[PDB]
């Protein structure tokens, strides 16, 4: 069976109004899986997308690591929007795809792209790289048609 | 074009050894999207799955909200494991599906399941519910074949 259909024989709510479901919900109880194991004070907050999906933000406190954690995704109705059966997608940095397009012999410096030229990263085993490595990486990116003026260079420790 | 193929005309590394790529990488630079906007001190840590995919954990500091944030997902080769082109899936609480199977007239208390009877939540607009609402929610779950002994009831404020 699909991961985007309900369990066999389980009936879903059939007069759902997503507008009244928006906002914050407290998780009272869960069946445990790896992702939520040990989380406390868990909430989910739903908002309506321009395209008719729901966006959601999940928040919970991890007592082990002593810090708040969060997750973001979207959900789309699989049928009529009055039937509360939805398909879920979680958000993250590397949308759609992860393609290594440059890599040194020693696996120290990588240029990684997504599914089109709007998705590009420079990754390193070290928090800083030499201007020489920056210039080599920017040359490969430019030669393959990425606009390297779009880079946000990330704050890292000295 | 697919979100799980590289940009047109971009060539990927073709003698990739995922074993040498494992462990921690620092994000030196990114093209900005909603998910990473404003994040500092960003890393990704790769590990090998039993099924041949890569697991990854992304970590970054959000200076706005003054706290560390993290994200988890997996990536699978789309072809030969020596061609560094991968499809990405992010992890979260509500795997595969989100199905509302019980809801009161006032949109205050919900029973929500995933794609099989191993996925179940009780959600509330309030951090606590009455034993009456607990018993109503557990009765519906039991009547539809969920093992309500699997619930972890979540710590919430009084
Ligand atoms: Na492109
Ligand atoms: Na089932």
């Amino acid at each position: 069976k699909s991961s985007s259909t309900p369990p066999r024989g389980v009936t879903v709510v059939n007069n759902f109004d997503a507008k009244r479901y928006l906002g914050t919900w407290y998780e009272i109880a869960r069946f445990d899986h790896r992702f939520e194991r040990g989380l406390e004070k868990v909430t989910a907050t739903y908002s309506l997308r321009d395209d008719g999906g729901l966006n959601f933000i999940n928040k919970g406190y991890n007592p082990d690591r002593g810090m708040w954690q969060q997750s973001e995704g979207k959900a789309y109705f699989t049928g009529a929007p009055t039937r509360a059966a939805l398909k879920v997608s979680f958000f993250g940095p590397f949308y759609g795809g992860y393609n290594v397009i440059a890599l040194d012999r020693e696996y120290r410096h990588a240029l990684v792209c997504g599914p089109d030229r709007d998705y590009l990263w420079i990754q390193s085993r070290t928090p800083t790289i030499s201007d020489e490595v920056k210039q080599e990486m920017l040359a490969v990116a430019t030669r393959e048609g990425f606009d390297v003026s779009k880079f946000i260079w990330v704050q890292q420790p000295g």
